[PDB]
C-alpha cells in the first residue's frame, strides 16, 4: 500500500522551522530544502530570523532528515516507514570540553514536503570556545550506528566532529531517538550504519545571516571506520 518507502518514490521538499536559544539568547531559523529520487545526496538552505546567529552554525547542521538517507534493500529504512503519520526526534548532542543540545522535533508530511517544528536548548557553551567564538571550519564525515529500541523507536549514536580555524578538533557525542507517531506495525530494523558527509557554507548574498547544506547519507551493515 501507499504507505511508508511508498511515498518516497519521488522527488521531495522539506522546511524546517527552529526555535532555540543558547546560553539563554534566543534565536529562530527557518529553512528548506529538497531531495531528489533515489535520495541520499540533499540539500537545504537556512536563514536567521533574528539577526545575526549567536553561536557557530556549524552545531546546527544535525538539525536542518533521516528519511532522505539512501537505503539498500535488506535494511528497513523506518525514518521513510514512518509516514504518512510521521515521527518525532528527541536528541542530546554532547560537546566535548563544551555545551550540551537537546531537541524536539516533529515531522510531518504535507504532500511531498516534510516539515519539521524542533525546540533547542544549547546551554553551557563555552564563550571563548570554538561554537561560541565561530572557529569551526568544517564538519567531519560520521558513521552513525542504528539500533532499534522497543516496538516503535530507532536509536542512534555516534561521534559528530568540526575542525577548528587553529587546526584542532571539535568532537560530540550525538545521541538520538526517533518515534513513531502512528500505532500500526511498521518494519523495525536491523542495527546498522549510516555514513553522514555534510558541508555548510556560508551564503554572502545580501545582508542577512544565512548558510547552505548539503548531505550525502547512505546506511549499511557493516562498518566501514
Amino acid at each position: 500500500s501507499e504507505v511508508g518507502p511508498a511515498l518516497f518514490q519521488s522527488d521531495m521538499t522539506f522546511k524546517i522551522f527552529i526555535d532555540g536559544e543558547v546560553n539563554g539568547q534566543k534565536f529562530t531559523i527557518v529553512a528548506d530544502g529538497s531531495s531528489k529520487f533515489p535520495h541520499g545526496d540533499f540539500n537545504v538552505h537556512a536563514v536567521c530570523e533574528t539577526g545575526k546567529l549567536p553561536m557557530s552554525w556549524k552545531p546546527i547542521c544535525h538539525l536542518i532528515e533521516p528519511f532522505f538517507a539512501r537505503y539498500p534493500d535488506g535494511i528497513s529504512h523506518f525514518a521513510q516507514e514512518c509516514f504518512p503519520e510521521g515521527l518525532s526526534i528527541d536528541r542530546t548532542v554532547r560537546f566535548e570540553n563544551d555545551g550540551t543540545m537537546t531537541s524536539h522535533h516533529t515531522y510531518e508530511l504535507d504532500d511531498t514536503c516534510v516539515v519539521s517544528r524542533i525546540t533547542v536548548n544549547c546551554d553551557g557553551f563555552q564563550p571563548d570556545g570554538p561554537i561560541m567564538r565561530d572557529q569551526l571550519v568544517d564538519i567531519l564525515p560520521s558513521e552513525t550506528h542504528m539500533f532499534p529500541h522497543g516496538p516503535n523507536a530507532v536509536r542512534q549514536t555516534a561521534t559528530i566532529g568540526f575542525t577548528t580555524a587553529d587546526g584542532g578538533k571539535m568532537m560530540g557525542h550525538f545521541d538520538s531517538k526517533m518515534t513513531f507517531n502512528g500505532s500500526r506495525a511498521i518494519e523495525i530494523p536491523g542495527p546498522h550504519f549510516v555514513t553522514i558527509i555534510t558541508k555548510q557554507t556560508r551564503d554572502t548574498s545580501d545582508k542577512r545571516d544565512h548558510v547552505c547544506q548539503r548531505e550525502v547519507a547512505y546506511a549499511h551493515s557493516v562498518p566501514r571506520i
